[PDB]
């Protein structure tokens, strides 16, 4: 089911993360972490002290689609062992994911973000944020992944 999911999304913030290739999605997924550039890692620090919770929606470039999403479970940190992006990064965020399955762009076609002038959500610069309401139905479209337990993300929060 889905409610568990609500409660994860109750009151969270939401940013896009677009993706050059799908190595780093990968490596993500493996490794739950992401690092960004240092305009994006500042908007997410703020944003991880401010929320609940503090989701990451993945797309990669000319793929068509959504990845996945997961969220913040630390602020950046620095110094520890290098991640081999295929790419001046930030600090790296460690991320528990909550979703690894894809959804097509032609899924979210309904779906607007007011904080890119209305556009729909699968258009945007990396780390533009998504308004409450419309990053929550995005969210919500995503098959569900039946290999994540939610329990153990709620227990973060």
């Amino acid at each position: 089911g889905t409610s568990k999911l609500k409660y994860v999304l109750q009151d969270a913030r939401f940013f896009l993360i677009k993706s050059n290739n799908h190595e780093n999605v990968s490596l993500a997924k493996a490794k739950g972490v992401w690092s960004t550039l240092p305009v994006n890692e500042k908007k997410l620090n703020l944003a991880f002290r401010s929320a609940r919770s503090v989701i990451l929606i993945f797309s990669v470039r000319e793929s068509g689609k959504f990845q996945g999403f997961a969220r913040l479970s630390s602020e950046s940190h620095h110094g520890g062992s290098p991640i081999h992006w295929v790419l001046m990064l930030g600090g790296v965020f460690k991320i528990d994911w909550i979703c690894r399955r894809e959804l097509p762009f032609t899924k979210s076609a309904h779906l607007t973000n007011p904080w890119n002038e209305h556009k729909p959500v699968k258009i945007g610069r990396d780390g533009q944020e998504i308004e409450l309401e419309c990053g929550t139905q995005l969210c919500l479209l995503f098959p569900p992944d039946e290999s994540i337990d939610l329990y153990q993300v709620i227990h973060k929060m």
